[PDB]
């Protein structure tokens, strides 16, 4: 399966032509997916807190062409940046998660929406440790630091340098 | 025939329907469990935490998740009492299954959580909660110390 797609998903991911095949072999086999399916599979296999919120945010970054499904092209490239990507690409990858409305800015409420979604999964359970502060207070501390010009919005540059 | 779980036998029918809908082979192994965690945390490396969680699901430790282990795990974690939820979590921390949670084991859990999201310290954090829960200061955590310490 997969012919000259492998060559293409090699130049865009820096995975080898041996790794792209195994990830496809594993993609259609194993466990699996639309938004509903990914959301419920996240609830089943990650039984700590409520992964409902974060599952939605993650799915939307996965589904780049916004068709309601995660094709192999989107999955292998998303996996690429976090595992093989440069620091710049990784911070830009994190930026898309926070930038909910995709306008090139991170607002205080946008960052709060992400932090709180993560907080509900591992930060607020009685089973897993963490945190020490609150998504309310953590975002205020980090926003005050990164927002150099204090305009209430975070650019990619402010986000990158702050990190 | 598992009336032994907080599910009705009307709910059990539906969960098997969903099980064979997910993994039709009836056996999701470590590799399959590992890659979906890659999906659940595409901002780091969920490898460590995926392994730990998988070991708690797979109760008989054969490297596979049968329906029996899957249906019992969902029960305790989603509908179980606080003690039962804390007891199920205890197995996660207790890596070597000796009935204790040691300092490095909990550190192994926290950093595993730290590694999966670490882009968007574990040392100072573990010292804080371990000192709190370990009442007799023997360097080990019992289920009782863990349960009371969490509440
Ligand atoms: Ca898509
Ligand atoms: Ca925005
Ligand atoms: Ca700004
Ligand atoms: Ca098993
Ligand atoms: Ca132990
Ligand atoms: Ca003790």
């Amino acid at each position: 399966l997969k012919p000259e797609v492998v060559e293409e998903l090699t130049r865009k991911t820096y995975f080898t032509e041996k790794e792209v095949q195994q990830w496809y072999k594993g993609f259609i086999k194993d466990c699996p997916l639309d938004a509903a399916g990914f959301q419920k599979i996240y609830k089943q296999f990650f039984p700590f807190g409520d992964p409902t919120k974060f599952a939605t945010f993650v799915f939307n970054v996965f589904d780049e062409n916004k068709d309601g499904r995660i094709e192999f092209s989107e999955f292998i490239q998303a996996l690429s940046v976090t595992s093989r990507g440069t620091l710049d690409e990784k911070l830009r990858w994190a930026f898309k998660l926070y930038d909910l409305d995709n306008d090139g800015y991170i607002t205080r409420n946008e960052m709060l929406d992400i932090v709180d979604a993560i907080y509900q999964m591992v930060g607020n359970t009685v089973e897993l440790p963490e945190e020490e502060n609150t998504p309310e207070k953590r975002v205020d501390r980090i926003f005050a630091m990164m927002d150099k010009n204090a305009d209430g919005k975070l650019t990619l540059q402010e986000f990158q340098e702050g990190s």
